[PDB]
């Protein structure tokens, strides 16, 4: 989820 | 995003 919440927007 | 927030944990 790291990656995803790095994606963020 | 719904489709992934769907995965919440």
């Amino acid at each position: 989820e790291s990656q995803l919440h790095s994606n963020k927007r």
